[PDB]
């Protein structure tokens, strides 16, 4: 869109007069040779204001927001330079500076998505940090006794002054030799301080936030091997647990699936689980007829648990009540007595199903052969919900 | 309010004495012309102290509160400088300085709710930095050996040595010369990193504060989207997710409406929830006639909902069992084959009320036309509420 | 207990070894003076390493644990200063030193409760800085050319140095002149850089921390005054709940009655609320004979609320079922249609017991006088109640 | 692991190169004395590009990631220094160094684990200062006047101001002479000011986590006090509080079992309950002949309730409904009048076993010896749980 790059065009004229303004200031012969780009310019700054009133909410002039761009738009500097008037009126030509917050507030919001706000901030102070410094090399320059000097090599020694004195290394090589310069020098002094302070406020906000997730999974797991300790628990429980977590982080940086479901709306939360569980539960004998109303009541309800390797999930002879849906991982189905393996199931297919329609022992064994992400369907959440389709419940009843 | 103008009134005096003391204790000759100043301002301190006793819980005279308003009204500065006494005795004028910090306690208390707290005690830090460099200033100048300088070249000269050792910048143009200087200087440069490091942990914090909401919404979309990308959902779902996360942003800066309501009490919360939905459930024909208990029964169980671009909120056909009331944003009502719409319905409209009284099919599909604000009323909770009202079940089953 | 006298003692002895052991290497004619202290204070030291061991439970020396006391119990520095043997050699009377840790340690546990544990880690912080700046400017001397200075001036020469180079001020009227005082400085720059950094990382932690309660009420009052805004919620209502939210703090800054009683296990709990509901239930002539363990059961189930100036808890002719307990403020007792008091009732009162015995229509509107803190009863609540305690439920029936 | 060894050969060749590369750079006859071993690094460089192929998952040359590796294996470092090349081109030679971030994420990758990620950043940014240290020392050289001086002073001066320059302390007694001295004494100013206040922030990062869980636990118990001195309770009962906060501290850091154990997936939870519940319900004779799923089903219900001392867990005469099991502590069994003991009941024993198969009043009082870690099961989940059970229902029937 054009728009966003008659911002950035905006944004390199708003740098030419932070740059130029100052220097001018200090080099008035350097006026007429940019004189061209200047009515450029500012051509451009008066193109501006009656623009961004078409955006504003896809005309408040007399509020607060919109002045910085009105009272930069004003060709002060144009007046100031050719009437050579004196500096102590001549000052008022930094007015068109004022726009640098608006061009701030431009850049922010067409980088407020693809960057960190935090970082971003970061970087406008640094390159407002920057400006600030030519300008207050150009101060300094302005308040230097007159030389022969050439004036690369004056604006040279003024921004190693100035950047000495900003980031508080202060050689002191060179310092103020008049009591101007030493006023001057004062308020530079705590301006560069609050500056660098604002820097390292910046960075220390910026580095505090960078590994929220994993201080988080840190924080989890010490709390939990502390409680554990307290409770005497044995050292394998305690491994396991610990590879519990190792491996939730390793997968997906130790969310928990309850929680981030629930940050979802129904509708998006249901879109969602239907994608995970794709034909998985509109494959089971069991309801192969039922109306997609009963499969998606089914979907929403199905509780996510993860197994660990070898840990039972189902062992034969008990009152089961239970199905399981494989996500993730395999399941090894063995007999009774363990000593032989009836089936390996795997990632899709799904076992316990028996459990829903007879109320029966477990017939066999169900034991995880490594980290399993399974999705478990209680009966009584399963009767909840054939309570609504009588015809669903007809159909699972002449089953039985 | 007057008293407040007062406090702002012994504001001015106890910087006016900030200012004045050490400058008096360097200069003598000061004493006399801001004598009527000073007896001026010594007399507002002896008005205060019997004055706020009237305000303390709009006497406690014992405690550590009130101890420096009382050890700072005494005209001790008055006899020190008329007496002439010693430096090592003259220094005891400074306990009128402790009206600092109760000045400070009062005008956080008066600012505390137009001023962010952070920010407020960064600017009484600021303001407190720059009175301690005056003083440090006037104990320098105290310490310089004698000399025909100009006092305000000499201040100029102190001031500018206490704010080059309190940045941290130490050009070290200016050092001290003597033992005593040194033990000054080793004092005043503890001093200075102590203050410049409380400076800098002020804008930290501050400055990590500023982006709440926003980092709280980045941290909340990053991990749903890392969980559903470890999931392996498709990207045109994650799209609609995002893109519901980018309409939640920009209209109520992610907070959770369920989330926002249970933090007001009840009577705040039945007062709000009256006002949002006015009039759009006192127009429903199912309950016209009811009465205004129904009415904020049902009210207070609404549930907020937000529906994406083209997401179908009922389908023809389902047993469907909700009720629906817009909000914001528009929905249409289509053909249970969709391939004509029978009506387009916006803000302050219904759909859905025959489910409420009904068991029976959806009679037509509705689809949101954009992003919808929706509340959602489940006939499971209209029976509750029924339950209680056998009047309003009477006329609903006789409309049945 | 005299055994925190005695660590108070080590403390003592302690900084004694971290003040003399440098500054008799530096002077070596300090040993003889001061030996009598010595020999005092060592045997202070082989006095502790077997004494905690009847604390550290309240005897493994193979642990890194008690490793720095018997490491720093040799007595060491008694044979390097007797043997006036090399430099190189004479450092390793610095071993001593390694009590410094153990006392931090001590100190933290004796002081972990009466001190906030980020102002206790800065003091500990500060306190070695001193410490190690001490030493600093004891090997700057140490690496100085011979001079006919007095010992006093070389020290604060030293010190002077160390200062201002931990600082990070750096005038640099003092330099290294030789490269092994350059290696010197190189590390102790490092070193200052390295403690500053900690001084400002720890100043920033404990300020960031100040205004936890504050800032949390602030976000809060934003969250949901922004949420309001969003529902274009009128400005009446938005300036009640801002004046709620203002009691909130004022009484009880802003923490809600229901979460901070979660924080308590059951007895606690009880034990609070048959403190705060002292006769007010046990007062009530609907349940006056009740046994004390319906009171109790009712007691855990009163729900708190507040009530805003001049809000409705109970308008006449509503069908009403909840009764209701003053715990501060006063409602008014109005006829129906408001134009005449029938009472006013304060703390301590209650109202609305009808409700729970009948079911009939509220019998006179009650109206907040100003914000009231109240506790509800549901009529459900009080039949679950009811449920189990059959004799009482005769008792109010035949009251019925 | 051998490839673990491997990975820190390439570090150490890695650091090698960052050591030698800019000090051939400034000293040309360093380069054949060191031949043999720059063609061993160069080589170990190249048999790493095809290696970590073998072990990214256990190719995509085209991706951002492995470019740094394969840009990093050219072996422009012996062609620049054989052909003795212009310096400004000489320049690339340090392509080589693009290996440290490769280096630096692998570090990162082993050391991920034992090691707190705060800390291994800190200490990543301070090796990385070091080594940009040594390179910006080469750099000073490489712009300084030529001279006799020995290398060794000269690295030596060149390291002193640049340690001077990056902490900031700044003492100037070595300044830029020249203007392209000064040019890069600015670059290196900024940089030094960017990587201090990197240190800064990393360290401020790290110790605001350091008492993560003491900082909690005094919020809430503050939070916990100011709220029960605003419902004026009184001190004895607070004081009962406070020392339960201390309990809690001391055995278990403040941590509530009942949200550690919702963080456990139900597998372990239940193999957690199981292992702390050990034998305790299995030797309880109401159900000793109950199958292991009751066990289970019963362990999984049972609520963790702390007692303090004295505290009254069961009175005489109440209609009690709950039986309790030790997990620690002690509790005293009492008469009716409490004045005489009929037992104590210690750690691993139960009581209130009557209670749940009778209704009967409660046969003595109980009483906590100390502050008891008690599991209570109430009647109501009991008579759930025998709902799934009919012939341990029957068995209890049989009992009662
Ligand atoms: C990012 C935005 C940065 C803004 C800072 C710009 C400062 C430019 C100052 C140039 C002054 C100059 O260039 O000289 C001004 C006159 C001598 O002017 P002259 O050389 O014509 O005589 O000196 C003086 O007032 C001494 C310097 C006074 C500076 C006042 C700046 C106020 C800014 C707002
Ligand atoms: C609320 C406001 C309160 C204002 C209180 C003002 C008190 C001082 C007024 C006089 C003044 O302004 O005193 C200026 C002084 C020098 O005073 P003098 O010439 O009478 O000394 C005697 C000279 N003899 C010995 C050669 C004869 O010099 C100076 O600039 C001293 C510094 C002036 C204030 C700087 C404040 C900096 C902020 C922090
Ligand atoms: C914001 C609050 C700031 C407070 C700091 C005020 C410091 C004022 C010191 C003035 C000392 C002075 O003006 O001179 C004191 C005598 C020479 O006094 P003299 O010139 O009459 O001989 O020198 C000395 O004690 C050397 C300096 C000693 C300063 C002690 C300050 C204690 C503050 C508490
Ligand atoms: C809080 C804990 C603080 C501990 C720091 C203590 C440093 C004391 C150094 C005294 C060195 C000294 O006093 O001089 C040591 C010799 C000259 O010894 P000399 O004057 O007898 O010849 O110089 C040297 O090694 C140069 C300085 C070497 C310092 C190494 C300190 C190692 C600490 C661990
Ligand atoms: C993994 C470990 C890797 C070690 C790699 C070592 C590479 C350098 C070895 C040689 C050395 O050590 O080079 C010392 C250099 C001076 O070498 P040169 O006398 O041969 O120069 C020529 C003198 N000409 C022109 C008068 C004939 O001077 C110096 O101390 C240079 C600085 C030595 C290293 C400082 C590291 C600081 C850490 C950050
Ligand atoms: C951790 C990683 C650290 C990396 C920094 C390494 C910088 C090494 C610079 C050596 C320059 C040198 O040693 O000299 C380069 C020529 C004179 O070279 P010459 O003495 O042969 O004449 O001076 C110059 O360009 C002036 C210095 C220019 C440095 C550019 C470094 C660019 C790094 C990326
Ligand atoms: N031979 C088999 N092959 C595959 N799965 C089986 C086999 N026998 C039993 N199962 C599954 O093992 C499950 C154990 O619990 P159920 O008896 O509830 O339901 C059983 C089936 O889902
Ligand atoms: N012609 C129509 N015009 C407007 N709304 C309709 C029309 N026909 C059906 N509806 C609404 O569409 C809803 C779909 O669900 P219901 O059958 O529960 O209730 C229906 C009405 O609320
Ligand atoms: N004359 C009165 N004086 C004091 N309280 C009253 C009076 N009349 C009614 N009430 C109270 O006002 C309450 C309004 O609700 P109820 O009818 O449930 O119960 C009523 C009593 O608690
Ligand atoms: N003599 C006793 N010795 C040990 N425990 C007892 C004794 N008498 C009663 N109890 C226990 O005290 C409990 C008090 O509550 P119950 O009557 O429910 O159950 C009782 C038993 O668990």
């Amino acid at each position: 869109t054009y728009t966003l790059v008659w911002k950035v065009w905006i944004l390199a004229v708003t740098l030419y007069y932070a740059i130029r303004i100052p220097l001018t200031l200090v080099f008035p012969s350097l006026f007429s040779p940019l004189l061209p780009l200047d009515i450029l310019a500012s051509l451009a700054l008066i193109a501006d204001i009656p623009l961004d009133l078409a955006f504003e909410s896809r005309p408040t002039l007399l509020a607060p927001s919109r002045l910085p761009d009105l009272l930069a738009a004003l060709p002060l500097d144009l007046l100031v330079f050719a009437l050579h008037l004196p500096s102590p009126l001549s000052l008022l030509s930094l007015v068109r500076l004022l726009k640098l917050i608006s061009v701030q507030a431009s850049a922010t919001a067409i980088l407020s998505y693809r960057i960190n706000p935090a970082l971003l901030r970061l970087l406008s102070l640094v390159g407002f940090i920057l400006l600030a410094a030519h300008g207050i090399a150009c101060g300094w320059m302005s308040l230097q006794p007159p030389s022969e000097n050439p004036a690369g090599t004056r604006y040279l020694s003024a921004f190693y002054w100035t950047i000495t004195t900003l980031t508080t290394i202060g050689y002191g090589d060179i310092t103020p030799s008049t009591p101007t310069q030493t006023v001057y020098t004062i308020v530079i002094e705590l301006l560069g301080a609050a500056m660098y302070g604002l820097v390292i406020g910046n960075i220390a906000s910026l580095v505090s936030k960078l590994d929220a997730a994993k201080l988080l999974h840190r924080e989890r797991v010490e709390r939990v091997t502390a409680f554990l300790s307290y409770k005497r628990i044995s050292p394998e429980l305690q491994r396991r647990i610990i590879e519990y977590f190792d491996y939730l982080w390793e997968t997906r940086r130790g969310y928990e699936e309850r929680e981030v479901l629930k940050e979802l709306p129904h509708p998006l939360r249901l879109a969602v689980a239907m994608e995970i569980h794709g034909d998985v539960i509109e494959k089971v004998p069991l309801f192969k007829g039922a109306g997609e109303e009963f499969i998606r009541d089914i979907i929403l309800h199905l509780e996510p648990v993860i197994y660990g390797p070898g840990e039972y999930i189902i062992r034969a002879g008990e009152m089961g009540s239970d199905v399981y849906f494989i996500n993730r991982g395999s399941v090894e189905v063995l007999s009774a007595d363990e000593k032989t393996r009836y089936a390996i199931l795997s990632e899709g297919q799904f076992f316990g199903e028996m459990a829903l329609i007879l109320r029966a022992p477990r017939t066999a064994t169900v034991r995880a052969r490594a980290f399993c992400d399974l999705y478990r369907l209680d009966k009584e959440t399963f009767d909840r919900i054939l309570s609504r389709y009588p015809e669903i419940a007809a159909q699972i009843q002449e089953l039985a």
